[PDB]
């Protein structure tokens, strides 16, 4: 699978998890929690993209310029 | 107050809120939720920096290169 | 217009921006890895098969200055993107 | 060494890196607004009082290439920073 970031973004908006081929650390993906999600979660939030890093920790995802322009996005399956 | 980002970071690590002078939108600050904070919040998380944007919404903060090197950081008081 | 659409416009060499941005006269422009090899190559850019610089996205940050653009989560998920006339 | 310490080292013209980084031979280096005005100024950089480029932080991303560095939240809050020998 060779998706762009924009295509990988609509996949995130529909509740699925995406990852990149040329990423260094493994078992790594992104997931998007909506405001209502984050609200029922904790009580106003905006949409927040997270990342399950290699250490099984959840951090706020920071898009690198490479990740934004990359074409190697795939869906977790 | 003219703090660097590193000094503004230790202020975030002690549970205080920081902001920049040369920021465009107003009523804007950062705050840091720890893992244990985010855990008692919702159940493993890492440290996550947030930002109360101008629209009173909480987003995951993305550091611009300007914000990182800036010297106009101040504490909310 | 979403960010994914603004990306394809950026990769085609045009300037994009967000209406929801605070600043005025701000826009993103992309300098591809091959474009930088030509601008810094002195007519030898076509022969460089592995340029040093990767792709760099720039932003003219209202102050008539140019910085390297850091894509915020708000910009990535935004739908207020538009092309500079 | 924290990120704030790595910043002052970066502003002084030395290369920093994180041991917790996956990639090898990766390091950040800072190109100040005045440094870029000299390198692209042809001996006229000293007379430029308002350079076009702001400060740009770069990263040599293991592939022997250079990109504009996007500071992740992990790097910002990290304490595994170190100076390149």
């Amino acid at each position: 699978t060779k998706m762009s970031f924009g295509e990988a973004l609509e996949v995130l908006k529909q509740g699925m998890q995406v990852y990149r081929s040329g990423w260094n650390g493994k078992n790594m993906f992104l997931f998007l929690k909506s405001s209502d999600a984050l609200a029922s979660d904790f009580g106003v939030f905006g949409n927040i993209i997270f990342i399950k890093t290699a250490d099984n920790k959840i951090h706020a995802w920071v898009p690198s310029q490479t990740d934004v322009l990359a074409e190697d996005w795939d869906i977790v399956s």
